């Protein structure tokens, strides 16, 4: 069953169906590098869900009532009360996005020489901690680094391999758990209650804090509550309220479940951390009552986190990647396993087997793609992984994927079918897809600016 | 065969849907009579396409420059300027909507006792015309009366019928001939080019006036390119332009295709009578240069009539309405022919054959749509007919219809598949639709704040 | 004593400050003739003070929030309960401004032959209703009369003319009293509770109807407030829900005091004639729940009439005009006096005592006024009086006038210092202002379209 | 002597003074420090400049085509090329605000134990200096530091300073030179153009790097077109891209001159920083295409730069300020002279010449100016300036100022007027403004949330 969408268009946003032959002349122009392509030229924006959601006319109506005052905003105000109302934390700070709160947390919570253990990770999340000192475990079940496995729940950490690391190393050397919900690199995996749980209660016998990365935590709601027995008669704000009382606090990006086009936050429940954040939040961010954010923006994050809660929105999101997913997996074509909350993966790899990762597969399909329907997707194979800068050889991840992000609000089913159609179109003739080879190669980030031509 | 929305979602609005026994209590309390349902108790509004459009960025961007001076507005000249342009016209008057320019037009051009002659009638336009003191002479061809026959370009007048009234009555004893674009109450029928051409040739030969009623003219002119020999290669603008040199002036509610949820204008050429619509605007719509309507309405509005003009935006504006057609025909529901432009008629005599016309059956079965499904629709047979001036019966039109009148840039496919799914399971107990009847009848344009009760 | 303004700048309107030399050119290319001025070279616009307001943060939230439904829209319902809070009345129609409210009670109280009463009058009011039968009758206090008599409440009706009309003419013949507030004819007067009061005892004893012309009772509150013994412990609120209780209905332009763009309605306490007024409504304006209105101007309408209730503002506003007024009177200007409530308006005869008024001596002012200040100001004098088109005499109006009308909340004390700077320069050379003939003149709305040269 | 508004009021928010009682409890409440109290419980809110502008009708309409999309927005490339053209920097990388760039320069640009010499300090910018391992050095003239001096520029380097800067500790160990405009501390003091050129002059011959502080960089070009010999007929812009031509980079909060709520950017001519730039943004804001922004923000900031260079419009910025000033100088209230660009400080030492620093009396000073008057002022003496971190003593800086600090086009005259009425009141008592000590300070830039309590 999929869903109609539960809200109505109030406007719209202009786009240029440029035809294909001019698709694959801007493809070249962007050297066949998706992330060069302009906004402009494109129809189907799926590099990311991060702030390309659309906002209700409520949020809108926020974003005319922007207190811009420097402290004491009402906005941050009607903010504090909301977080705290459906997280349940004592104390917020604002952040301009995830990464800001990020850079906050391990600041104040990591002593150098200390661990970090979290299930898998995020690129920010784990450079701030590794800056600030800290050694990063993974601690994830085994299965999560199976990419094929369909099983529910697939973001849980293992409670024996977190035992494991407090015997080895000790509780007082441990800085903090990290728990992501969901689980980005596996592909959007939930993590179920009962193991929110089990961590909260093994880590607090140890004294040991837990942290979580909530920027998808609606989604991991909507997944609990569709999956998890004993979730059936729970609202979504029961239990993201729920969710987060296994916690010390987290760190959010508004950007993406809050359904907002900028903004985050820090929430934690002690006291002397809160204190010491509010002294730290001013050196890079901003006030403590307004965290490098407008005014306007962080009404419209009050009002997009509340939005979340509503059933028939989370479960609409949900099934409307799923509804891509499964089309995809209707025809043949090879995605990670299960559809995540937020994007389908396809598996670069098996799409083109005839090509080795050093052709950059998922590169190049990403840009067949574009030029077949459009639509932009974001690759997530060897090019993003970089280039050892000791060594000179590439960094080789075993999932070569393409990713089709979906923005919070912003596509249809028409638009995942133009998607789907694409791609199972370029299946049927996979063969055909040509390897590609750098022409230009930054030093660094060289995802975001590299430029290649077909083998 | 049915393309994606060629947009994306800028912004949302919820919609809900409230249990079968409240919407029962909200219809008795709205006296059986859609128009006076409240907006909040419904799901899907399809009511009408008339100012509920979806705006775009750019014409919210364009709210936001309002000149709301009372004379020379910048977003006066940008509408004056495009409409010149798109239409072809050499004088506008702005006036709210649609009915304020037919007031303005009716007392120009009618002399007390005269003809005025058109292709089917419409509710507001015939009453301007009747109050002014004319004579409504349908000219219409007879097909357009059949609700089943699938031909295309059902607007068109009969040559015979305007050739017929000109030799019967005399040239001077007719007003002008009122040509509308699409045909609303044919079902949103298009008329072809080689019609408007033939009745200009016919009426400049006697000296008679042709005035368009505009108001759908851009999914008119997709209708011309998709099925008019020759039109194939040009453009929705070249064609719209090429529709306006065949006529002496038009009205215009902008609340349909020039996608704005508010305004109108009056175009003519002649000097003399954009003199005298001067005059008369200022009584009741407001000064020459406004019209009647804030600078950022007519800015809106300007903006939205380029809009309409995107070929990609009006062929999914219009297979979109034929998706939901298409739907119904296949399972067997009795429906309009062809699918017009704007909206879906449910054949009401078909639906509730147990009925007569006399029992309003088109009255009814939107009531039932409503109860059983909370999506609105609207009456269109004898109830909005009205009554004969002269001897006080029901005027008695062929088609009695209910209209699921489709907003532009609004809904998805998958709103069709409800709206569609909903319809075809009341199909099949149609037998349960009571008769209704008067307990409240305006005296003028009943349809809009009648009261029945069941019979 | 001038109270700074209660509000502070949320955003601003974008001018072009062109200097003098240029003013020239853009006046001549305008034939001298402000009316054909561009708003985009105006840096002070002072033309009118109806729908060129500035709207708050609230408002432009509301805006964010419209329900664009046909019928049963929300905001419709927003406004209902506002205005029946507010002023009291039973019923409320929107229409899209004040003269369609007019239109409205002008067809459903007047029989032909029939007497309408008023406190001297205005031009679209009037219009109305003697296009639907009636006769007008001035019933102000002669007082009104004399421009140059600083008084109070000079708009109150003289309860002997009444009292003699009554007697001349019969109770039945009269449909109703038109009791406008402020007068705008008058230069902006208020009338007394205590002459509203006398009004509706005097017409309940016959059976004759008030209805209230309420387009500025905001403004005629606050006079009330200021100068009308036992109303210093009375809200604005108060103040004008007591007005309108000495009435059957009104007619209100919500584009002067609810602080819109556009936007108005009619309100009546009678049952029947609610029911009439929405039979008609369908005809000229729309709908009873939109009456030819976007949802979200039903919505800032609603808001805008609640926020002319505060007193600081009320207060700022009518003080920010008598700044101009006092100003002017200071350094000798001639004005008419007192200072109403929404304009000042200079003495043109007076003040150019060397030019004839076939000379045009306000609409010479005028032009003088924007050449040297870049204000706009509207001609009230010999020109917009038009020409008899009988005789093809002038109409000679006594009052020769120049007004400065003053938008609500768009401009400051320093723009009220450029205009006044800029006049009194003039008046200290008022002997080198020449004199203007027409070089085109239009057959109708002459002020709108004329051009004129210097003699 | 003083113009008017260059602009007009678009929309509005409205302004309240709780009673005295409570503003008292409100005081204590937020533990005698301005930074804690709510916005709602202020009046005149001129805590500060940053963000606190009213945006145009034109950056409102860019703020409705946010082209949100991760890479290629509109918005960006907007950005990038008025950034380029107006300061003609080679290579720009937005921020979310001033401190997020100065945090990328100072871990760019800064080798651990280099020096940093600027044109007096700044509190974040000091700090992120400091963090990353450098010693500041100021080498603002001495005279900057007196806050009675009426001498132009006072902001100017002094070359001697710098002269010997580099020869006692030679070129290589000073990572480069910070010139900010205006200097903010100093008063808003401005920097001439002859001062700009021979700090490039003097810094190149031993290849040393300049970058800007270009946050107040359109009010310091007015003063060098108002006051600098030869650039009289020069406009804004051209002065604010010679004053860039004489600097290697620029850190920017657009929340001043660029006339937004949000945002800042970093300008670099030098490829190699550049690169390293776009690594770092990742980090702590996002990626180079947003910076922390989203794509209506960024569309705002370059629409508002562009504004900003309009005349008219900052020398009106200017001397509402000095207009200020003015009228306390004339009734004998110390400040600091000249008055700068963006705000008047009051003398705090002469204001409370019974109170020594160490009793803070800037920090009394805006307790008692909110307590008496409901404005809201920022304390800039002994607090803002930190404690020297080798001693732990507070530095001790000679200006101990109270600023009053206007938000660009947001209050008009007679607010400026009531400000300064309430001032000069309190300066008739001033001997009751009591000392305050510390009950909570802050680790560092204590200012912002610090709490004391009185003597
Ligand atoms: C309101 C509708 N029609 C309006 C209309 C009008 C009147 O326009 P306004 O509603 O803008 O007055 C004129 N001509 C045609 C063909 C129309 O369809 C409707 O069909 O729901
Ligand atoms: C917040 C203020 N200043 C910010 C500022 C900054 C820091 O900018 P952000 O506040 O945008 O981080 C940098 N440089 C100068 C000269 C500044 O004045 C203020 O003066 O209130
Ligand atoms: N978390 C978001 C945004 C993001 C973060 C870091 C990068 O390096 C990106 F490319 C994008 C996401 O999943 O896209
Ligand atoms: N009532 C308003 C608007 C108005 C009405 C009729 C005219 O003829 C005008 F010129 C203006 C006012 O006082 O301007
Ligand atoms: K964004
Ligand atoms: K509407
Ligand atoms: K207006
Ligand atoms: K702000």
């Amino acid at each position: 069953n999929y869903p109609a969408e539960p809200f109505r268009i109030k406007s719209v946003e202009t786009v240029s169906m440029i035809p294909r032959d001019e698709r694959l002349k801007k493809m070249q122009e962007a050297g066949y590098n998706t992330f060069l392509l302009n906004s402009k030229d494109i129809y189907i924006d799926l590099l990311t869900d991060s702030g390309t959601n659309a906002m209700s006319d409520k949020q809108w109506a926020g974003m005319m009532m922007g207190d811009e005052a420097y402290a004491g905003s009402e906005n941050f105000y009607h903010l504090e009360r909301t977080v705290q109302e459906l997280f349940g934390f004592k104390h917020i700070v604002p952040t301009h996005q995830g990464r800001g709160a990020e850079n906050l947390l391990s600041q104040l919570a990591i002593k150098p020489g200390q661990y970090v253990a979290g299930n898998m990770y995020f690129t920010t999340t784990r450079y701030h901690q590794e800056k600030n000192g800290a050694v990063f475990v993974d601690i994830v079940r085994d299965e999560a680094h199976d990419a094929g496995l369909n099983i529910a729940f697939k973001g849980d950490i293992d409670l024996k391999k977190l035992q494991k690391l407090i015997d080895e190393k000790g509780a007082e050397n441990i800085a903090y758990i990290c728990l992501a919900v969901t689980v980005n690199l596996a592909g959007g995996q939930p993590v179920s209650m009962a193991n929110m749980r089990a961590v909260r209660e093994l880590t607090a016998a140890h004294g040991i804090k837990v942290f979580y990365d909530a920027t998808r935590c609606v989604e991991n709601a909507y997944f609990i509550k569709e999956q998890e027995q004993g979730f059936e008669n729970k609202s979504i704000a029961e239990i993201v309220h729920e969710m987060f009382s296994y916690a010390d606090g987290c760190t959010m990006s508004g950007k993406k479940d809050c359904l907002v086009n900028i903004g985050g936050f820090l929430c934690m429940n002690d006291d002397e951390m809160f204190s010491s954040a509010k002294e730290l939040v001013v050196v890079y961010e901003g006030m403590p009552s307004y965290g490098g954010l407008a005014g306007r923006d962080m009404e419209a994050m009050a009002i997009g986190l509340r939005e979340a809660m509503q059933y028939e929105y989370i479960e609409h999101r949900v099934k409307q990647v799923r509804y891509l997913g499964d089309k995809l997996k209707a025809a043949g074509v090879p995605i990670v396993e299960p559809v995540g909350g937020h994007a389908v993966f396809l598996d670069a790899r098996r799409f083109c087997e005839h090509l080795t990762q050093d052709e950059f597969p998922a590169q190049s399909l990403a840009a067949s793609i574009y030029v077949e329907t459009g639509v932009r997707s974001m690759e997530r194979g060897i090019i993003s992984a970089g280039r050892n800068n000791v060594t000179g050889e590439h960094h080789r991840p075993k999932l070569e994927t393409v990713r089709l992000t979906i923005p919070r609000r912003v596509y249809t089913y028409a638009h995942m079918d133009v998607v789907a159609d694409g791609i199972i179109k370029l299946y049927q003739h996979k063969e055909d897809i040509r390897g590609l080879k750098f022409i230009y190669e930054p030093k660094q980030l060289r995802f975001f600016t590299a430029r290649f031509d077909y083998i």
